[PDB]
């Protein structure tokens, strides 16, 4: 359970995917257990055709969930014995090469988010924010982007976030559910809060693919919401991008 | 300010034509503070009356004329650096401001150690006994990819407060550099990380740094380890795997 990390996977209508991946994950170094947050209301799980197909590196936990909620993977699993936490989307195959690498990033920052997704928030009017990515302006500095926020699907946190997230306010909680979006953009501010420090750090993955309207203006306005409700806007921009020292070879030159 | 500002320590001997082409492009840099010239030319009058009539300068330039031609002379406690970042480079390197000002910032989050370009490593095959080099040498490291273990101080931001902490460093230290004339830059790493207990540097990779200029050169390094070693009893330098480039400059290199 040292130096060990547990993934979080949450699926919804995507059993094949989730099968598929499982077979790559469940054969990544460091990996101490999985836990799948079967989020069909209703539908027999794939455990036995799962053991049917064993042995396994690690034992894989199926908790049955009694709704179809975005924040159920946030949730304190008794059976989460690391520090470490490796949450992925059930469409997102992501080489051991990268978790490898992106969990020795974590081990030396374990109180942030470490991820292959960045995003970020800008404003152009007072007290408005807007969610996006690199087709918005630089927000403020100078040369370059920023980002001030690590998506939680593709990334490392630790475990201890999940307790911490369950204490937030009522009206955090009444906006997740209300969207069922967001959660991570809560997560973020969530981190920041408690760390004074950007929410998280940009590893640049080497090999992350994706196997496969509202939901963006959704975001937008779940920012402004947090503000008023944390009354104040935590999150704090950076522009490190972190790559593996000469993996590949010579991409220090 | 001093505070949110670096100085530059730049050390010269027989490039001063050299140093003064890279003055004028260090000089404009933002947030530099002062420049240093620790001028190793024993014997020979200063630039000082060419650069004052070609000014006026963003920044103060101090000459600072040195009774030896010693590589260690950079590393003394200048009392006219007011800044917590010192930021060194050889009169033969031409580092572009954006490296600059982005190194700066990522030294600014982390104060306590080397900040820079130039990243080589420590490798040992035999028990005990080490080797000095660079990519070209094989990964002592774990798994895949490289390592480093070191951070060359000739282009990179670091500590002032290392300055003080290195005169007070063991005299087989100031010995051993004067012996070679080399290894400055190994035994500032080695002081780094023994005092910090993390890797003595943070590898920052150059979108523009130029170079415009013994044998025993490489073997020096090798054989200061291993002095460095017995001096210290003991190998402090630990290793790190982690190249940071700045988010969006280039434009898209995140993905
Ligand atoms: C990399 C990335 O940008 N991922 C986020 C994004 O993904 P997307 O908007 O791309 O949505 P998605 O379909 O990839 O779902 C993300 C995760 O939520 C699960 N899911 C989805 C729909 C549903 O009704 N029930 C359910 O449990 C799904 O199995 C997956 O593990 O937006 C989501 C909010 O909606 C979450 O913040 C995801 O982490
Ligand atoms: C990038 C890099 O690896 N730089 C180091 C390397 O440069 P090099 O071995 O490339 O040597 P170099 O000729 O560039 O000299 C490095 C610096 O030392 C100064 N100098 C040189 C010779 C002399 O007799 N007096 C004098 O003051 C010179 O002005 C310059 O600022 O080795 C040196 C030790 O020898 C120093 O550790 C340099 O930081
Ligand atoms: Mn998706
Ligand atoms: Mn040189």
């Amino acid at each position: 359970a040292l130096d060990s990390f547990t993934l979080i996977m949450q699926t919804y209508n995507r059993t094949d995917l989730l099968l598929r991946l499982l077979n790559h994950y469940q054969a990544v170094p460091s990996l101490h257990k999985v836990i799948v947050v079967w989020n069909n209301v209703g539908e027999k799980g794939p455990e036995e055709l799962w053991n049917s197909l064993g042995p396994h590196p690690i034992p894989v936990i199926f908790k049955p969930q009694t709704a179809n909620k975005m924040r159920n993977r946030l949730q304190v699993f008794p059976e989460v014995e690391t520090n470490a936490v490796l949450m992925v989307d059930d469409d997102t195959l992501i080489s051991a090469q990268d978790l490898v690498f992106a969990f020795s990033i974590w081990q030396q920052f374990p109180d942030q988010i470490i991820g292959f997704v960045p995003r970020k928030h800008v404003s152009t009017s007072s007290g408005i924010y807007s969610y996006g990515g690199f087709e918005l302006q630089t927000p403020g500095p100078g040369n370059g982007d920023q980002y001030s926020m690590v998506l939680i699907g593709a990334s490392f946190f630790n475990s201890k976030y999940l307790e911490l997230f369950q204490k937030q306010p009522a009206a955090v909680h009444a906006l997740i559910d209300e969207t069922q979006n967001c959660d991570d953009i809560a997560m973020n501010f969530l981190v920041t809060r408690h760390t004074g420090k950007p929410s998280g750090i940009f590893v640049k993955p080497i090999n992350m693919v994706n196997l496969e309207a509202e939901h963006f203006l959704q975001r937008s306005y779940c920012i402004n919401k947090l503000v008023n409700i944390y009354d104040g806007m935590p999150l704090k921009y950076s522009n490190i991008m972190i790559s593996q020292f000469g993996f590949p070879y010579a991409n220090h030159k």
